């Protein structure tokens, strides 16, 4: 699928730089026409077949179709397409208040704040799995809020670039997701499905109470050995006025076992999240 192919810049200015990964910059941008803003991410094209720099236009189109069939208030919207010979520039919906991580640096929540976030994080996980799309790549960094400054933030899940369709129940390629989120059939090179998706809300909802990171070791390797032995536990010194409900759904999302794990459907019905 081709992409529209005029320059970006006779239709849109940008402005202040919102993030940079390995292979794609976002910086923020307003369409000349308009006068709406927008978050271009600017993703690098591999250059020749056989490169491991750049992201191969499988992968960005198989980005790009997802974007294109959600629609939800809690996931980004996609506006526009461009590309050139260097880069493909996905014009997506402007979310501009801040990671989740961020602002969890600035304070650990409550369960009510938590809850309240999660319930926004459940709900765009339950749209997109009921499309059979799994995320795998949840994480802080790719949860951010619309408006930092009001006391119950809405949030929109970015970042679909390791996002696929989940036709056959699972799909059996690799996965290099950040470490300290991703679950252990990723680790161990498994077959993968929506189940893993779970199992990072799990840890997201472990830090969103205490403010620590479940698996992280020292180094990469520790934190994916942790994570496939199922090597945490609620420190006391954390979670001593945590509910024991809250726990219990965090139990019930970091098991090992994918056909165990709790799944979207059921992390709504569980006590803590019903209402
Ligand atoms: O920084 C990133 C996310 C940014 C963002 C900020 C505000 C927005 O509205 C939107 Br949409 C996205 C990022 C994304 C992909 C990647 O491969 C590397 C990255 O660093």
């Amino acid at each position: 699928t081709v992409f529209r192919q005029e320059n970006v810049d006779d239709y849109y200015d940008t402005g202040e730089e919102l993030g940079s990964g390995q292979f794609a910059v976002v910086k923020k941008c307003r369409e000349k026409s308009t006068g709406l803003q927008y978050a271009a991410k600017f993703i690098k094209k591999r250059r020749t077949k056989s490169s491991r720099r750049g992201v191969s236009r499988e992968d960005i189109e198989r980005e790009v179709s997802i974007l294109k069939e959600i629609q939800h208030p809690n996931v980004i919207t996609l506006h526009e397409v461009y590309e050139n010979k260097t880069d493909v520039i996905l014009i997506l919906e402007l979310v501009a208040g801040g990671e989740l991580f961020d602002f969890l640096a600035e304070k650990s929540l409550t369960e009510e704040e938590a809850t309240e976030f999660l319930k926004q994080i459940l709900n765009g996980v339950y749209y997109l799995h009921s499309l059979q799309i799994a995320h795998f790549d949840l994480k802080p960094e790719n949860i951010m809020l619309l408006d930092r400054n009001v006391p119950k933030p809405r949030i929109k899940i970015i970042d679909f670039g390791l996002a696929h369709k989940i036709d056959f129940g699972n799909e059996f390629k690799n996965i290099f997701g950040t470490p300290e989120f991703v679950a252990p059939e990723i680790v161990n090179y498994e077959p993968l499905g929506l189940e893993a998706d779970m199992w990072s809300i799990g840890v997201i909802t472990y830090i969103l109470l205490s403010g620590a990171s479940p698996f992280l070791g020292d180094t990469k390797q520790e934190t994916l050995a942790n994570v496939s032995a199922v090597n945490y536990e609620f420190e006391d010194e954390y979670f001593s006025n945590t509910s024991a409900l809250a726990k219990d759904f965090i139990r019930r999302l970091l098991v090992k076992d994918p056909k165990k794990r709790m799944t979207i459907q059921d992390s709504l019905q569980h006590p803590w999240i019903k209402p």
